[PDB]
């Protein structure tokens, strides 16, 4: 029986077998007041101690959030959809430390992704055990809101101030540092990672003086604040708050009577009309997400970044080979997982209909011009793959790029890598490649697994990628110092080295999608 005293009351863990050896999991220990009631939409509150034994034997509720049912059945889809029942009940976060219970470990700290409106920190594909058990580092995840019932923004007024979520992450950020140290951790060694809408989440940390002191390193899988999805504008969320509020017969005059009229609707109404809020959606859409808030975000985020205002830190950041295609079959014409998808030049343009709804027409043909001037015209995959390109470039690979050189400006070590391996189980169609996602498995270690059908290619990257990212949150230097590894070299804005990562030869290379990103970063937004 394995029973700490956190501050708020003892919790009890229960004992995992993991590749021959131990490791003790803590589910579901509760991190802040259920925000429910008169608390839905507000920033979350400090817990109240308890006297009992708090059992943290199970994974707790995910938070509300719609789920995607664009392929009932597919394990491709499926496997990001909750497995916890779905409540506002869910502020909530997980432990896993090494057995025997280690003195000092470095922490890692996962956020997940889904584009601010869906994600759950029970998902198989972020078990931490595997990294507890091999690196002996102690792993904590969090659930956070999402959805309007997690980013809806009033600016200003605190029934709705924005940036709920990324509180929720913060204060379990400072329930690590009040309590780690009691389940063997070291408060003074935590390293935030995440992926995608994680990731951005992660580059907000960095970016926000109340998350400063809560952390050491960061690590950025897919995603970064500067993508074009990842922040609101304060008149976009205003326009969605209000929007929400007539489809749910919730206008009214004064601003907080909207605000408790949204708090008696059932989730599933507010859940409901979320997708509507925008007049013309993509695939890609962000409903409800990060804005500037005065609070978490006290400036445009892009202003922040541009001139140094950000925690000084090393940074580890990377993307995958086909970010962009796996978007194309929820929406764009002539996709399909289900076939090769050979689209028409016609149905590209009208897939950068889809993905670019509000680009000027002659925006969306710089579009086209810069990705279709091609090697070989006749080539019939030669549209399909631009698409998923242009999506991909514009919307993970170029701000993720365009971050690491404006953070490593500043002066700090940073490592970008670009990871191009198809992992042998992806459940999805050949031609979408190394999609987005799908390096998560491998962080996480579940290749190690003999018994899961990797094959050995697959484990030995993923030890190998396991142990850089232990290394980078140890000792803020990403390599694999014993096995004659490729060393990897930092970022810097002049080189712009980066290190792929696939399973047959590990390489230096430079400047990645040079051409491609000048076009999205220095003529796109002018259109
Ligand atoms: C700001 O919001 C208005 C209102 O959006 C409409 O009403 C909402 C409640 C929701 O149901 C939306 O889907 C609606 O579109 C937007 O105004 C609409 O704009 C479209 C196209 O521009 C037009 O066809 C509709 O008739 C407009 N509806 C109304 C009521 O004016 C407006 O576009 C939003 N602003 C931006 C920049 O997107
Ligand atoms: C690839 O499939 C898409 C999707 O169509 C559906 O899925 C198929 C696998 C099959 O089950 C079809 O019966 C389904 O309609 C195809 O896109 C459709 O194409 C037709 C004619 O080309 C068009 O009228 C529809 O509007 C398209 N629907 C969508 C959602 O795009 C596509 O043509 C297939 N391409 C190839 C190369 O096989
Ligand atoms: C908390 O857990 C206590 C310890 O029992 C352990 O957990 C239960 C669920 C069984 O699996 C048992 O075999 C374990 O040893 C329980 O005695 C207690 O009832 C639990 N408390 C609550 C409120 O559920
Ligand atoms: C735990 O270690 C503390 C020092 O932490 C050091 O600095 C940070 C930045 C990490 O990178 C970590 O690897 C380093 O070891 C000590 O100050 C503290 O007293 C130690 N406490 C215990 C109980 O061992
Ligand atoms: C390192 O490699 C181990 C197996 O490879 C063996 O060890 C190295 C040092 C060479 O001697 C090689 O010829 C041997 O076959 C793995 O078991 C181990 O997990 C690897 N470690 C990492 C961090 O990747
Ligand atoms: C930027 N991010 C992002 C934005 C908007 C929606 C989503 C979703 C949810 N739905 C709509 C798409 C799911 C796909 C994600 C990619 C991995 C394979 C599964 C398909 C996940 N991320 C999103
Ligand atoms: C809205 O009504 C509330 C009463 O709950 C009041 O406190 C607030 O000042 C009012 N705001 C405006 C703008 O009238």
């Amino acid at each position: 029986d394995i029973i700490i005293a956190t501050k708020n009351g003892k919790v009890r863990g229960m004992q995992l077998t993991v590749f021959g050896g131990t490791v003790t999991a803590f589910l579901g220990i509760p991190y802040a007041q259920p925000p429910l009631g008169r608390l839905r939409f507000k920033k979350p509150q400090s817990l109240t101690k308890w006297s009992d034994i708090w059992n943290a034997t199970k994974y707790a509720n995910s938070c509300c959030q719609n789920i995607d049912q664009s392929f009932p059945g597919f394990h491709g889809s499926e496997m990001w959809n909750p497995n916890t029942d779905l409540s506002e009940d869910c502020l909530y976060l997980n432990v896993w430390i090494p057995a025997p219970k280690p003195k000092n470990a470095t922490v890692l700290i996962w956020i997940y992704g889904g584009g601010f409106q869906t994600g759950t920190s029970s998902l198989h594909v972020y078990d931490g055990k595997f990294l507890a058990r091999v690196e002996r580092v102690i792993v904590v995840s969090m659930n956070y809101r999402v959805g309007a019932l997690g980013f809806l923004a009033l600016p200003g007024n605190p029934e709705a101030p924005g940036n709920m979520g990324l509180f929720d992450q913060q204060l379990a950020l400072q329930w690590v540092q009040k309590n780690i140290a009691a389940f063997g951790g070291n408060p003074k060694s935590v390293t935030l990672f995440g992926e995608s809408a994680g990731a951005a989440s992660v580059s907000l940390h960095l970016l926000s003086p109340g998350s400063h002191s809560l952390f050491t390193r960061a690590i950025l899988q897919s995603g970064s604040f500067n993508a074009p999805w990842a922040v609101t504008s304060l008149y976009e969320a205003r326009n969605r708050t209000l929007n929400l509020a007539k489809l749910t017969g919730c206008s009214r005059e004064n601003e907080t009577e909207i605000i408790k009229c949204l708090r008696n609707k059932d989730p599933q109404e507010i859940l409901l009309n979320e997708a509507f809020v925008v007049p013309y959606g993509t695939p890609l859409s962000v409903n409800f997400g990060p804005t500037v808030d005065g609070d978490f975000l006290t400036d445009m985020p892009d202003i922040l970044l541009e001139l140094g205002q950000f925690k000084k830190t090393q940074i580890l950041v990377g993307v995958n080979k086909d970010e962009g295609t796996a978007f194309l079959v929820y929406g764009a014409p002539g996709f399909s997982k289900d076939n090769n998808s050979i689209i028409t030049r016609k149905e590209f343009q009208e897939g950068l209909k889809i993905f670019f709804p509000g680009v000027s027409e002659f925006g969306k043909e710089s579009i086209l011009f810069h990705y279709t001037d091609w090697v070989d015209d006749q080539r019939p995959e030669n549209y399909r793959e631009a698409l998923g390109d242009v999506v991909g470039d514009y919307n993970f690979i170029c701000p993720a790029l365009e971050f690491t050189k404006k953070f490593s400006e500043w002066g700090n070590n940073a490592f970008f890598y670009y990871f191009e391996h198809r992992s042998s189980k992806l459940p999805w169609p050949e031609w979408m490649g190394v999609m987005h996602g799908y390096e998560i498995e491998f962080v996480f270690g579940l290749p190690l697994e003999r018994r899961d059908q990797y094959t050995k290619a697959e484990e030995i990257l993923s030890r190998s990628i396991v142990k850089r990212w232990a290394n980078f949150a140890k000792y803020g230097n990403p390599q694999e110092t014993q096995n004659q590894s490729t060393s990897w070299p930092v970022f810097k804005s002049t080189e712009q080295k980066y290190l792929t990562l696939n399973t047959e030869s590990t390489r230096i290379m430079t400047k990645l999608r040079a051409q491609q990103c000048r076009f999205w970063t220095s003529f796109f937004p002018k259109v």
